[PDB]
């Protein structure tokens, strides 16, 4: 005659869908779900703010391809978590945000309930679907919907609202076991038509100057050998987007990443694989594409992404593994890309890399490192230790790290993404550490870091093998902007503080690095320790430029 | 350097996407769009209310498989039209609502502009996507995005906001030539994996009492010979939903439609093809399905529709043509459905139809026909004249017509749909007439009809071959409900009026049919005439039941 | 031990708040509420579409100053009703939209429930507040909130969602009577500060060329003697907005309505009383105000309406009765407005009225009346019969009727309003007839009429003393627009049909008027009959201009 309850049926339902981890912050009305999650034997990571719990869930979805689960409380907690859900949806990362909510009777009459919000309706602009499980019997189906909505199609955020009265509901164990079920094939393959592939095959076979653009959807797809086999069999030069670095090793001879401007302006055919033609690509128009409409081949699971920005000549709609498998067989035996195109790009790549190596070896005063020589140490380390996640965010700290730090392994580089978010660092660190079981290095702008810095304590509390490298130049872009008025600090200034001391305040290992040699030693020691560390790398306050590579996007007064 | 403007570029862009028809109502700011559309040699149907121009667009989309286009004015006009957009999206009908909108400056500051509304944001819940084209250079891409969103994936409504200032913008004709383009493959094939098909084939193969449910998604797919070859090769009994009637001829030997309750309740495997397990299927639970969980196969283009209500043993995700084509090859040579199961349902169907024949053949007083003998006439007409669109809405008027009137051809029956909308009648009539160029018969409940009845004048003004049959029983369900108080008319009562006089008021032909013989002679004459007609079929006020077949869904006071 | 239920507690609660009338359309899940409303002895008006039920509720709120109550069904019915709620909110008319909705469990998981919609969340852009009563015990409080939100502050639409499961809930009679209560003072007076009034008093006392603008909020206020006493004591010339006609008799010697352009362009101080400076006033800027910022005094209950468009020099925030009472005492004994300002305007008024009388007496062919001589008959009739509601809508039909037809009594003229809505006519007629118990005349554009025409049957079914005058010129603005192509009708054309026949089809009295004399006789006979009548006034198809007075707002192609 045994009875179960809503707490347990939700635990069983999440387990049934292969969820063993949540990230969140406890409190009414969901503390005892968090407790019982752990009692059952599943891991819960408590954070210092729900936002960073949510950035954690978001990147766990990217890495694994099953939704990261974030757990928050009502109204204020939910709001913090849904800013992260918003982010997940924008980047196409599977993520379920679960939140407690209050009394339906009181919320609907807007009477002033404890943490009152229509969280279901507030979530809607920020996810693919916003649900609410009202009754115990619908938990399994409710969770199935959330998982399918997150993983299927273009993947993304789902919000599941959990009224406080869901949890204390009861049901027989025989009924619950009756209702509990595991979805068949929640992220199905979607195969494109033969003519879609043949139209693409035609454009590529006739290309004089082809290029392949790999985006983070391609990385997410987890079909690395087959994407690489496409590149190698076709002989086509390729470029990775920010988080597509390492999908093919960044030192692959066919990479044109070190000659991007030229390669994009001069190509005729451009093969977009899991890459939107959004602002990161200047919308497929302007001088970055030579002021012309290229012949775009585009592979994407989202049908209506095609023609979003420019006319796509060969739209291939489907999942990237399926599409790429067919395109390869379609291109089988075709001649390789033009040898004087591939040669021209390689000569540019060689030359630009020789030029960068010169900057990385240059000497600077103690405590006045620049971005080249500081990050040249991380470059060298990551070439030797590739099986490590690189978390990265900032302006100059992000741009220069993407240029300098070669990724040899896929799904390791985790950065600001589609929205250029400052705030993802410490959440990404916890999640990368949790889901990989391997070391994490973070290259943080100091401003960037301030958006999630308190989570240092969380990294310490779980004893995670994470090394936070702070690029401490004392401000946003630069740390030397003049006081606008007598004794008034500039808006872009930050305290050139002892972030190493802060790390040590919570049981972490703090370092200061005033030279490339000090940073090299500290990084090697930090990673090898297998312990929470922070390296306070001292960068020249005059080293950076305004907004890094995207300076031109700034609005300036001409009066 | 000759110039063109927004008016002409929009027209060209629409034409390039194979749109040649718009349904709407003119006025500030879009009257001169409609005129210029007509001047260019395309067709504009002006209605008496935008809702009906809208329902006209939605069903044009269903029948043609390219989106119907509704044009309306700002705030109030838009609102009227958006209610129809909502319905399209709910029914998976491709549709685009183009609405003029007011001044951004003024609307954004909520200052009280002419017909002030943020129509783009207000449209959000009622459509797949809600766009705005602010600039003349973005019209080709804006129209491409609208088209692709309406017809790709699960089809549905798209709203496109056309601010007043868009139209008077100018651009060189040469630059406009450069910007105009035709989307490649806007409604692409999506093919399922081998193992998804193999799982479904193995369910069907080992089924003891299988059944195929055909929904209006299977009808919409326009792969009638694939769907029929699957039914006939597998030997599986099938059942159509309201608008799937005629996809296979309703009198097909394998149809278990006339024995639905017993087939649904007793099947072990149920193959849903373009049919949601929503309220029309009692959500796959309850007495209707014998209080058990069936083994569902389900073919649908929308991945997250699976497990929406009940677990789906074999989910096959893709477009129905692609999926059915593959499933057919997988099952090739497999035994046909159990003979004692197909024959058992056939005996049930024969005896059931023989019972209905007796009801249709029976005799009633003059001016007091029932639903059987009145609609028995329309049944006979449509069997001999199947190439005619059948528009249908009401309670008893709908339910009984669905039962009685056999459809032998696909995409002819157009009814209330997923939301059970009273109001679709006269717009459906105008669009069916315009896109098919063939006759239409409408079986309208007298209440149903009053939601769109003023559009008789539209049907007359365009001289359309539409024969509206009003089932005039004098109210909602029944026309005899007693006066609740002395000299106070009940809320369900309607004037048992001369709808024939109303039709003739606008130049149409009117009939009153008091007997089956009078209805038959009027229908044969009306349909043969090729002119706008209305038959006022006088039905017994006491012939109906509460809410028809779904009378149990009513909430009653038990005190 | 007696039990009541949700149906009855809602009836008692509405009764308790002085509601004795609803307008709507029945069907699941609210038919038996409608039935029991009547059983109890309260009136229910069933319409042919929920939209017009809602336009009825909206104008019943304006007229009475207690919210009009509209009742609809779920999803599709709600949508139709909420287009009207939207309208109520925009015009500041108190109105409660009550709608049935479906199962919370199924709607929240978006599973496909009968008429599935989050109606509560869909309503939000279109009302002041959107509530949902989930439980029987909260009905009295739920209704109290709705009534207060509708009547208090700036009055407006409220949506109350009524889940199907609300109605079948039970409670003891002693509990229900315990919970049932009548709000104290739901539309409270709001008195402005002495300095607000003194700032206004200062501007008026120093005015060389003052004008008072009366809007429909002033009419709604129901303080006619005191508003008139302000005008008369100050000697200031005044202008009424569309529905403020008759607040003071339109033939008042101080009216500058017949010299509007001059009065507005030339004034220094402008006293806005319950009138927004929205598009109806060209936003307080441009040539209609002489290209200058006037010194505006503005009385409004909505604090943040001040400075919405132009800087307001003397903002007086409060309810108009309270404000006007204080301003009068503040102006007591002050000299009257400049005699050569008042004289100059009177000379213009006299002259322009003499000019209009000349057009009203001019002869036209049979069946080719113009707007002056046709409406000059209605003018003369309304001067003799002022205690009658004039419903009015159209382009030329509205503009010319506002100019020509003098209202001597307040809250009688009911027109298209802030949004210039075509669709309000027949609903306004039913409601005006219901709440006044007196005759109604409608002056309808023929296009205008088509948006609500089927409700003719509703007017007949309740035997209402309503006379519909159709201004039948055969189209939108004009009825003579050339066929754009061979045998293709223009988009602005309408059938010059026999709307008299349509009226008679439902038991009404139909007239055709081909001359002013025929229209005069028909109108006198129609009103005096006390019965549902329609007069099909035949207007010259070439008589009207594009969009009437607001022609310049049209967007035209210059290429
Ligand atoms: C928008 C964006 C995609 C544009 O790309 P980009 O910066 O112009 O190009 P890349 O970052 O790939 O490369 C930078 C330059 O270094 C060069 N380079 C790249 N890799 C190199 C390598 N390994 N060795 C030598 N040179 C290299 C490239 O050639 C390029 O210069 P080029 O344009 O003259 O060819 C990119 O700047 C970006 O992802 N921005 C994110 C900014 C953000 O969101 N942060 C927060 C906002 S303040
Ligand atoms: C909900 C719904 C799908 C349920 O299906 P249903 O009505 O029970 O089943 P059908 O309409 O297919 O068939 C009706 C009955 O007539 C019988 N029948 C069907 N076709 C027949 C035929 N041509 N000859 C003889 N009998 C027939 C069936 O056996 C069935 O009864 P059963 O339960 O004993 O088997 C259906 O009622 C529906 O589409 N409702 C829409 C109503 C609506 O929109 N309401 C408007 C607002 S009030
Ligand atoms: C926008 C609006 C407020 C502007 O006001 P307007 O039309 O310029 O001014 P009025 O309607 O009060 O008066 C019209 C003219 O007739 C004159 N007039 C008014 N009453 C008169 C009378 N009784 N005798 C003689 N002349 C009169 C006025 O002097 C004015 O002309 P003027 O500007 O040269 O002085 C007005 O046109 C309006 O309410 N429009 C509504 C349109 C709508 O919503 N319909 C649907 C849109 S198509
Ligand atoms: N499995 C998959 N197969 C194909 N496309 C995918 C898959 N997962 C995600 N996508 C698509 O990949 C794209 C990711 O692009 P974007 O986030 O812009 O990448 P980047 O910023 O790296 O260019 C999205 O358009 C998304 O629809
Ligand atoms: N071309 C297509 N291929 C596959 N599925 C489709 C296609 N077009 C529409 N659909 C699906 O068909 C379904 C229609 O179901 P529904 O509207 O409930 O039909 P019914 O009411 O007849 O059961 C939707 O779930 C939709 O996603
Ligand atoms: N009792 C009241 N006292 C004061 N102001 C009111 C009252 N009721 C409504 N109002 C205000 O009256 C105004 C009505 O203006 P509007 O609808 O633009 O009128 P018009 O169109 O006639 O100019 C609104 O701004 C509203 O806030
Ligand atoms: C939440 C959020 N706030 C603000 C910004 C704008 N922004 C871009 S980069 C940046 C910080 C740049 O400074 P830093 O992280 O120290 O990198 P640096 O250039 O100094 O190396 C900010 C605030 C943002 N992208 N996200
Ligand atoms: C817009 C809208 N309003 C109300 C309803 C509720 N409703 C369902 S059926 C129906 C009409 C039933 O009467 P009728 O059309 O005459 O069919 P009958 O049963 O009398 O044959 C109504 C109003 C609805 N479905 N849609
Ligand atoms: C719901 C809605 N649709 C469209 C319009 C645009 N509109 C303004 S007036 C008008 C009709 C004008 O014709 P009519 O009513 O016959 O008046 P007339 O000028 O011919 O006398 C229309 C459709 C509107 N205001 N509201
Ligand atoms: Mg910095
Ligand atoms: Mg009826
Ligand atoms: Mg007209």
């Amino acid at each position: 005659v045994e009875l179960t309850d809503g707490f347990h049926v939700l635990i069983d339902a999440l387990k049934m869908n292969d969820i063993d981890t949540m990230y969140g912050v406890v409190g009414i009305p969901i503390t005892n779900l968090a407790r019982m999650w752990q009692d059952d034997g599943q891991r819960f990571y408590s954070f210092r703010h729900e936002q960073h719990a949510g950035y954690a869930a978001s990147i766990a979805g990217y890495i694994e391809g099953k939704p990261g689960v974030c757990l928050t409380v009502s109204a204020p907690g939910f709001l913090n978590g849904v800013t992260s859900l918003a982010h997940a949806t924008t980047n196409c990362f599977p993520m379920i945000l679960l939140s407690g909510s209050s009394e339906r009777e009181i919320v609907d009459l807007q009477q002033g309930d404890y943490e009152e919000m229509d969280q279901m309706n507030v979530a809607r602009p920020h996810c693919k679907a916003s649900f609410r499980i009202n009754s115990i019997k619908d938990i399994p189906i409710g969770i199935a919907r959330a998982v399918r909505t997150a993983v299927s199609g273009r993947p993304g955020g789902v919000y599941v609202d959990l009224p406080a009265k869901l949890f204390g509901q009861t049901i027989s164990v025989e009924e619950a076991n009756k209702l509990l079920f595991k979805p068949i094939d929640p992220a199905p393959a979607q195969i494109p038509a033969e003519d879609a592939i043949a139209r693409a095959a035609d454009l590529i076979k006739n290309a004089k100057r082809p290029v392949i653009m790999l985006g983070k959807g391609a990385a997410y797809a987890q079909c690395d050998d087959e994407i690489r086999a496409l590149v190698e069999e076709t002989g086509i030069p390729f470029l990775p987007m920010g988080m597509a670095k390492g999908l093919l090793p960044d030192n692959h001879p066919q990479s044109a990443a070190a000659t991007r401007a030229f390669a994009l302006a001069q190509c005729d055919v451009c093969v977009l694989i899991g890459a939107r033609l959004n602002w990161l690509m200047q919308h497929g128009k302007g001088k970055t594409w030579g002021d012309e409409l290229k012949k775009y081949v585009q592979i994407d699971i989202q049908a209506n992404e095609m023609d979003s920005n420019q006319p796509i000549a060969a739209p291939v709609v489907g999942d990237i593994k399926s599409a790429v498998s067919l395109l390869r067989k379609a291109l089988k035996g075709a001649p390789k890309a033009d040898a004087e195109w591939t040669g021209a790009l390689k000569a540019k790549v060689d030359g630009n890399k020789a030029k960068l190596a010169g900057k990385m070896t240059a000497e600077t005063p103690s405590g006045m490192m620049n971005y080249s020589n500081s990050l040249g140490v991380v470059r060298d380390f990551m070439l030797a230790n590739p099986d490590i996640s690189l978390v990265n965010e900032g302006a100059n700290a992000l741009d220069n790290t993407r240029m300098i730090v070669d990724m040899l392994k896929p799904r390791k580089r985790l950065d600001s993404g589609t929205w250029g978010v400052m705030g993802i660092g410490m959440g990404y660190c916890v999640a990368a550490a949790a889901v990989t079981g391997k070391p994490v290095i973070a290259v943080e702008g100091d401003s960037a870091f301030g958006f999630s810095g308190m989570e240092l304590e969380t990294i310490c509390r779980y004893n995670l093998p994470v090394t936070v490298i702070i690029m401490n130049n004392g401000g946003i872009y630069k740390g030397n902007e003049a006081d606008p008025q007598p004794g008034v600090i500039s808006c872009t200034r930050l305290t050139r503080g002892r972030y190493d001391m802060m790390m040590e305040a919570f049981g972490g290992k703090g370092y200061v690095a005033n030279t490339p040699a000090e940073l090299k030693a500290a990084l090697e020691e930090a990673v090898a320790s297998g312990k929470p560390c922070l390296i306070n790398a001292m960068i020249d306050p005059d080293a950076g430029v305004e907004s890094g590579r995207i300076k031109s996007l700034n609005v300036v007064s001409k009066v």
